[PDB]
């Protein structure tokens, strides 16, 4: 009758099983509790501590329209600031929605253990999943195509709950600065990124009615350019929970059903396309459940993480990562395969960099991005294969205008050779106001070298 | 596994509770038994049949494309049909969505009463309300102010469900032709409605979105201009389930909670408005399921259907009417209104024609806006007010532009004498090329008139 909500990654109010559980059975005292200590080697990064901090501030002050407050606590251990808030609140239960990483897996228990010792009940939900990654089983599930095929043959009926009508409410509690999610020098540079974004679950569902309604539609063919943002930048939204995936996938299929009916073939498949993503989102949580000779040299990272290894594709794509918290899917392949191959970087260093620069940073898409660029999961592209990036050039970018875009010093280099400058020939590149190694790099390590230093092993 | 799902008034596949369930319990078969015999007085009217009829296709062909198909039955008794369809396709069980009519109770608990006694699973759901009438109790109440907010303090939570996944398929059949919804004289007249309508649960849909997206937030001054189609033009969808009226109502309530966190005034205001609407179709169900000289005149009642009444709005509202189906919520009260307290026409007689030209009639909403017209209900239009037509006009068409635009040959009539032509002098009469008794007509019954008989009726009670 008084229960405690508990939000971790599920910071939106529509289609939210715990607060929705909670709020019918009676009142509820909604929290948030930062642990870092407990987070430890996950800790979150720069750019993914800044957009909690917004949407932990939207979800607040929207939960204060619905009756109720959005309490905030820091601390150094999370059952001992969950027993207290029973303290002061007489609660007789406590939800929340299940997450998946190898941190909330051991405390999500440990907090079951020692809570229900007490004769305190605790129900956790499943907040961000189509299917749980226990409920579909075998012949393996090695593949994501067997994955895939295998649900979509079980029924997705799973159904979507409304909002609560309200919320009727009941220290060492703190404010949303107190949690320490920027730092000082940090903070001004941070704030440029709303320039892009507008965090928080209301925008959430504004960005899902224009990309349904209007992008959707052409979304196989936008898809495959990487200049512009022509994918729905749901990602970070659906790492934090401010959109529930049950809700973005049946807005998905009820194009997909219409366009079905109406026979327009190309609707149809935008939206098998689209939904193979979301697929992909759910694989992930599924092999991280039941799956759990380097150049250490910094000054090669640097080149790398600041766009200065002469490859227009790479060079781009970090300087939009670094301008916007976020790079097209391809480009998250172009760039992380150019870390570990080209330059033999360890993985550790990239995969850490991609964890503080990425606003839509998820432990699961991150780390099965990063296996399938280095031929580990048995359906990603082999290593001793080191594309081209003129072929990537013409399939990615066919007209040189994401190079053009986010490079200008390579605007008047012709599109035949945009992609490999090194490649030109001279008097082409004087031409354009190209000058390698004095106003753009020289490639940083010449790609039929780095071809066969990789084939050694 | 093998389910009989009774289609009545709700042709559309989301959040379709029997539809739902059915499909997830195994094969089902969707089923249409239309049998006017049993309809009785109640047979739906011209343009709902018009509708029916556009609607049931786009339905048919959903159905097909989900890997099933809608079956229609033309019979004689539909208890009888049902059986039949049973009797071939072998199935165990018969769902279908609840209906408050008086025909649909009675031919509900009958088909129910029957199949039982056969060994066949039946379970009816709600698919069309909010709350269903025996959920909301004190006794019961007779006014709609605490009725809506007795809901609004509760529970109003519900699930939506998804569409079916796909669609497991499995006599006197016939086709929609054979239906004979639509009479072969009155085909080409009624094909012109697609002019203004696009029936079907998809267009419903796109409808909807259109409305929550762009519409919604100016509701509550735009629900002020009889003028235009400013509301939100659901009413037709949601009579025959096309959209679920849960669906919407979540809509709205999801853009009122981001404007009152975002202390939005306007956008607040027209929300709870358009859900005071949605609690008024909700009302309509609770009063009927719970509560089951004045001279006629056959020539007053063709110029009240033929709009040259002489009132102007009242004249307006019939032209659009008969033009398009639909016509605003005022209007409906301005125009029945005078068919009663001006004319003294039966009540019945004015209902009886909304129901044959109304899109979107409905025997519970219609039943419901007669009433607070006649005043039988508490909170409804007391009967001793009298419309004031250039008031009517300063308030709902402000400008003049909703009679100039049905009634264009008064439109060079000023706009402070539009509503109430009879009231301007000569002079200006002739300013406008107005003439009244020729150009357009005189007020087929005077206002003082009507005002003198009703004081003589009230100084009796
Ligand atoms: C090295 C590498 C690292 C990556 N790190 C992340 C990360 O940290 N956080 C993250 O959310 N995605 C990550 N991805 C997946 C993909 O690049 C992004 O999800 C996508 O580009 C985000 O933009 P979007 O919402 O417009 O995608 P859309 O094409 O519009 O897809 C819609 C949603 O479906 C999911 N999805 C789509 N593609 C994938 C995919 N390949 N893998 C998993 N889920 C997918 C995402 O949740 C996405 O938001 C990574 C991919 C690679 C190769
Ligand atoms: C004499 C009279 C007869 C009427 N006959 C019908 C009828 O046959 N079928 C019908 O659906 N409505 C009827 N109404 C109610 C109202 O006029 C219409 O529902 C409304 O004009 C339809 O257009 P809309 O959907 O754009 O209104 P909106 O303001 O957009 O309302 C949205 C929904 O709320 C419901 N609703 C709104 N207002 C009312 C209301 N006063 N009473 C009951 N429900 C309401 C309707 O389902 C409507 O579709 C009648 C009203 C009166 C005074």
């Amino acid at each position: 009758k008084k229960t405690i909500v508990w939000f971790r990654r599920d910071l939106r109010i529509e289609d939210n099983p715990a607060l929705a559980a909670a709020a019918h059975e009676g009142s509820v005292f909604p929290v948030f509790i930062w642990c870092p200590e407990e987070e430890g080697q996950f800790y979150p990064g720069r750019a993914s501590r800044w957009w909690m901090k917004q949407s932990l501030a939207h979800l607040s002050q929207s939960l204060k329209a619905l009756g109720s407050d959005l309490t905030l606590i820091q601390t150094h251990n999370t059952i001992s600031a969950i027993l207290d808030c029973i303290r002061v609140t007489g609660p007789t239960k406590v939800v929340f929605n299940h997450l998946y990483d190898p941190v909330s897996l051991v405390r999500d228990h440990t907090v079951k253990e020692k809570l229900v010792e007490r004769g305190i009940s605790v129900q956790s939900y499943n907040g961000d999943l189509l299917y749980e990654p226990w409920e579909i089983y075998c012949k393996p599930f090695t593949s994501f195509n067997s994955y895939w095929k295998k649900c979509l043959d079980m029924s997705i009926e799973s159904v979507m709950l409304p909002p609560p009508w309200r919320l009727m409410p009941i220290i060492w509690a703190c404010s949303i600065e107190e949690l320490g999610l920027e730092n000082e020098a940090e903070k001004p540079s941070n704030a440029l990124l709303t320039r892009a974004w507008s965090p928080g679950w209301s925008n959430a569902d504004k960005l899902l009615n224009e990309f349904i309604e209007k992008q959707l539609i052409d979304y196989a063919k936008n898809s495959k350019k990487v200049v512009g943002n022509s994918t729905s930048l749901l990602s970070p939204y659906l790492h934090f929970g401010e959109i529930s995936v049950r809700h973005v996938f049946q807005c998905a299929r009820m194009k997909q059903i219409i366009w079905a009916r109406d026979k327009n073939s190309e609707g149809e498949e935008s939206a098998d396309l689209f939904l193979r993503g979301i697929g992909l989102r759910e694989y992930s949580r599924y092999i991280c459940f039941n799956f759990p000779p380097w150049d250490a040299d910094v000054d090669k990272f640097k080149a790398w993480r600041q766009g200065r290894t002469g490859y227009p594709l790479v060079d781009a794509g970090m300087r939009e990562l670094w301008a916007t918290g976020w790079m097209h899917n391809r480009i998250r392949v172009i760039v992380s395969s150019f870390g570990v191959k080209f330059l033999l970087l360890p993985w550790k260093w990239g995969m850490k960099y991609f964890w503080d620069t990425l606003l839509d940073a998820d432990l699961e898409c991150d780390i099965l991005g990063w296996q399938y660029i280095s031929g580990s999961i048995p359906d990603g592209h082999e290593l001793d294969r080191l594309d081209n990036p003129a072929l990537q050039g013409a399939k990615y970018d066919p007209e040189g205008e994401y190079i053009r875009q986010w490079l200008p010093e390579l605007a008047r280099l012709p599109t035949e050779w945009i992609h490999h400058p090194w490649d030109a020939p001279l008097t082409v590149l004087k031409a354009s106001g190209v000058e390698l190694g004095t106003n753009y790099a020289k490639p940083i390590v010449d790609i039929d070298t780095a071809r066969e230093l990789l084939a050694k092993a």
